[PDB]
DNA sequence: AGGAGGGCGAGGGCGATGCCACCTACGGCAAGCTGACCCTGAAGTTCATCTGC
């Protein structure tokens, strides 16, 4: 995804090792270090509300990286909709129930698995 | 000797058996603590172990 100026910016910020060091020397960095599992994200300036992961190329990339990579998986068949719709192992971490986002529907122990 | 030993009918009548108020005051009915430990997870990989080579 080149010529974005949002990800070329961060890819030039993630090939820096010093500006990232400058992130620790920020006014409020001491308050993000307090929260375990802080989630930083990359809003390039000159978009002003829009993250690097909000530009209409990363937006399309994700809409392309959730339409190509998450479509070659196990071909069928949906429990929910019944369509072919490639099957999703690893249901996504439903947040707000547990102490951590937990996979609402998740059969992961040696025998909760039914038929192998 | 042969006596007669009461006969009668009354034995309450009248009303009153309570009046008055009071039957509580006061305040407190809790304090203090705890109400749970412990684990049990998805997901993934490692790592010890097994089978086969």
């Amino acid at each position: 995804l080149p010529d974005d100026a949002g990800v070329t910016a961060v890819a030039a910020f993630l090939s820096s090792a010093e500006e990232k060091s400058k992130v620790m020397q920020a006014a409020n960095w001491a308050e993000c270090a307090k929260v375990k599992g802080c989630n930083l994200s990359f809003r390039l300036v000159d978009e002003a509300v829009d993250l690097v992961c909000q530009s209409k190329a990363v937006r399309e990339y994700v809409s392309q990286a959730n339409q190509t990579q998450s479509d070659n998986a196990q071909k069928g068949i949906c429990l929910v909709t019944g369509k072919a719709a490639p099957i999703a192992r690893l249901h996504n971490a439903v947040k707000g129930v547990n102490a951590k986002p937990a996979p609402f529907a998740s059969v992961n122990l040696s025998a909760f698995e039914s038929y192998g």
